[PDB]
């Protein structure tokens, strides 16, 4: 009965951390995915529009469990008794921050085990930060986002 | 008749950003050397000054036009009938980021290449940003300003 | 779960001891695969990597150690394994790592590639720099399992 | 304006194909310059290279194939190129291929070395991996032209 | 009679950089513990502050001396009779960063030697940011300081 | 102070002189160690790159070239020396310096790993790609010390 947490800012949730927890579904019996609320950099979406988004992106995936936090990730973890701790790795993600935030991870709860997951080609270029930049520049990001997603960022862009 | 835009902040534009544009220059009929109007973070030197310092420093290369935008470097592209991408890539690039932006960019315009172009060695460890924060802490950054830039630089850092 | 973890393990050292021991507290059952690897030209026949990564996981009672020649995503297959984990300490490896991740999916989709970091301890060591050390008559006592440098002792005698 | 692709190209892959149909879109006329490679010690003969990318680049109007053993900026010089193309996978190769352009700079100043990127669907692969896959039996059809799979399937068999 | 720097903003100052600057006296007579007084973003800890915790930290060490400086780190060197600055180099490190660092360096004091040290396996994956976001998140971070900044970190976060 | 400036050096290239030369200006004497290194199976034998860094050398009063076969650690303690110095272009070899850094202060603590860069102008060159231009009769005069081009010439006359 293994718990694994896949903790983000989630903002917007896109087809890589669509990609991401479905191979993490595969794997583990039970899957939260974990919305950080109180991000350094205020998010384009408030916690419950990221919450709400991921619940319908997910809601085919029948062991994933979305829910908000706002403290450490490896608390997070110990109190929803996770031992595994998912990170997706992207052909462009930042290696040396994944190498520091597992070791320190490791060094909070040492029982807790960081796994790095590899999305799809399709998705290994790109972030969410990415997708939001190229959205507010009116720029196509259909491709990248589940449809909901989609129609939330236009409403979102519509009024800013 | 090939058309490269070769965008950027250029704020301000770098003997490393003439070396890049004039090589541009001796493989493409018509380069345009397209300034960001509105970047994210507050630029030094206004879109007017920006523009004028680097028409001033590229006036000896017949095939450059320099021009603002404020759009996605993809669509202003598409508007200037232009099917190559221009891109220095310095020793000290960050390679990550420009296989997003590239791979970004082949989504938003298939038909828009990018091309990775390197600078001379002499430029391969400079930016813009590591010049001006040089030069906020009183730095001798003559040597790798054109004239015109440097004198630009001396004026806005008398008076901040 | 069945979880493998292939290599040429030329020899195991205890930078792989530290992988599948976290491989088990997270899988049922853990295949330690042992590559032939010709190419490479290892020190130790496919024998003797058997027998010493044998010896060194005894304590683990889920790990189970076998060689193959095989194609490493058919070898899962063949395992009944759905998971294949790889170690990874640096950058320069995470590159090769994802070439070899994303041909492995192409030719079996199913079997997903997880990547385990080791401790800092073992994050600046390989079998090649153990080897290399030993050759030059260095002591390397602290990273590897006892039976292990005892034999890469007897192999350079 | 003349522009060349040079490479082992040992044997040429969807990758090469990817760069060079690109490269076709930018340049007038692309020389695919292989080089002989002794030191790498190929897989299939220089002759048999150039056969294989020959047939596999025919639909591409602009595209000349050649053998060269030559410096390959001599070799460039030699064509009337102007321009020096290399693909970009990742950020590994990025290093080298700095080297590479910088020394052809030093010998050539009038020949620039421009970086293509490849399909994300080419991204992760390699005429290496292609070859160590199979060698092992794997299916690479995906990987290669048509031409070039019965090639390097003859070639094994 | 080799005088070394060592810069930083040491905010606030970690084991890590303890490790580097005792690396640094056991190769040169004099090191100059060299503190930023102004950075571009706000510390944690004041320049006072940061100054009596690394004075603290390294009083067991006779040939340290620390000292606050605003200026251009080049200029810092030349003004203390330094030919060499310290750079550590963990394995986190922004390489690429550092190299234009060193290079620009270079250029405003070629007889200023850049000098990079590694930290021990066991400090080789924190930086004094990370620490800051553990601790503000209440995580554990006492393994990873000298004792007098863990009892100041303490009491920052107390009335934050 | 005593340092150490180990490496292959087949052969010594300027990028080798610049950081030996930045070594000298720093500690009070510099031992230019070159290793046998015949697993590389090197181009110039142990004589000849020791006769070739001591002509290229020979202006520079504090530096003494001595050959080695040893463990470098051990190399170090018996030249009683506390710095072992290594020159950084890129990130692609900061990655294995890390390595044989770490193992170096295993086997010796007190000797100290220190990393100079070289000149943007040497940044981009290696004995390697030097000896592979230099086999294509590329002109490397630039990148060699007088002494080294001549027997570079003569050894692939
Ligand atoms: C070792 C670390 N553990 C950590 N846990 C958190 N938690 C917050 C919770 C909230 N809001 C968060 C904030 C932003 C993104 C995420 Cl994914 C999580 N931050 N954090 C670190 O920065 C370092
Ligand atoms: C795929 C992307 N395409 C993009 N085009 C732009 N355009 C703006 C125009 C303005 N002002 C800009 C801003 C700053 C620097 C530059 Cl070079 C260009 N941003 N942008 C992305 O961030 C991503
Ligand atoms: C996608 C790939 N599939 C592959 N299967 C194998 N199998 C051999 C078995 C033998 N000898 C092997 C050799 C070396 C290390 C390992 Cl772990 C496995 N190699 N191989 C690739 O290099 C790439
Ligand atoms: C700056 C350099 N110039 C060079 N010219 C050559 N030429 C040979 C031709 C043969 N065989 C070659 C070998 C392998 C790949 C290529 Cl693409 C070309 N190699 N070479 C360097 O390695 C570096
Ligand atoms: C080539 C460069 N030299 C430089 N010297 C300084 N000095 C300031 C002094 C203050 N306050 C500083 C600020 C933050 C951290 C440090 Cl370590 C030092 N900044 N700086 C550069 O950004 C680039
Ligand atoms: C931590 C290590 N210690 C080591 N000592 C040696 N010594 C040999 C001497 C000979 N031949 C050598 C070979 C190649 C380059 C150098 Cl610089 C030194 N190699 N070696 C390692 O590869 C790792």
């Amino acid at each position: 009965q293994k718990r694994a947490i896949y903790p983000g800012t989630f903002d917007p949730i896109t087809n890589g951390h669509i990609d991401i927890v479905t191979r993490a579904t595969q794997m583990f019996d039970h899957v939260i995915l974990a919305i950080a609320a109180s991000p350094s950099k205020k998010p384009m979406f408030t916690l419950e529009e990221r919450v709400a988004l991921a619940q319908q992106a997910t809601a085919h995936l029948g062991n994933v469990e979305v829910v908000g936090f706002s403290d450490l990730m490896a608390n997070f973890a110990r109190n929803q008794h996770a031992t595994v701790l998912i990170r997706g790795l992207r052909a462009v993600a930042d290696f040396e921050y994944e190498m520091q935030l597992a070791h320190m991870n490791r060094h909070l709860m040492p029982e807790l085990e960081s796994v790095f997951l590899m999305p799809s080609k399709e998705w290994s270029f790109i972030s969410s930060s990415l997708v939001k930049e190229v959205a507010r520049h009116q720029g196509d990001v259909t491709h990248f986002l589940p449809e909901n997603v989609h129609q939330a960022l236009m409403a979102k862009l519509a009024v800013d």
